RNA sequence: CAAAGUUGUGUAGUGCGAUCGGUGGAUGCCUUGGCACCAAGAGCCGAUGAAGGACGUUGUGACCUGCGAUAAGCCCUGGGG
């Protein structure tokens, strides 16, 4: 899974929790990469892409491009 | 055999020719680059912060191109497969 437009079915607070969880996962991945672990390197970019998606949804809600749930 | 006389000279090197190579990158044939134009556009950008940059950004060392900590990319829409 890589997240998609179903993030628009979530609420603001749980989307922000999603942001925090994604940031923590990226932190762990970066530490693994530094320490020599993390064979799965593509996730290291996909997590940042997911953060971008969640910020996209939040900003469209904030700017009223899409009606806020 | 002696006497008198004649002629000859490449083991150092060199010249010329032929031949076989080396160096060199001319020539010929090209080209992801230029040059001069034609036709149609567009003729402004900027405090909603420009022109141009610095630094950063990739699974990984650099540089170029793109991008800006949402960082060779995020979303919507249409096309295409
Ligand atoms: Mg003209």
């Amino acid at each position: 899974k890589l997240s998609a437009a179903e993030l628009r079915q979530l609420s603001g607070e749980e989307l922000r929790n999603k942001v925090r969880e994604l940031k923590e996962e990226l932190f762990g991945l970066r530490f693994q990469s530094a320490t020599g672990q993390l064979e799965n390197t593509a996730r290291l970019r996909e997590v940042r892409k997911d953060i971008a998606r969640v910020y996209t949804v939040l900003q469209e809600r904030n700017l009223n491009i899409v009606d806020d749930p």
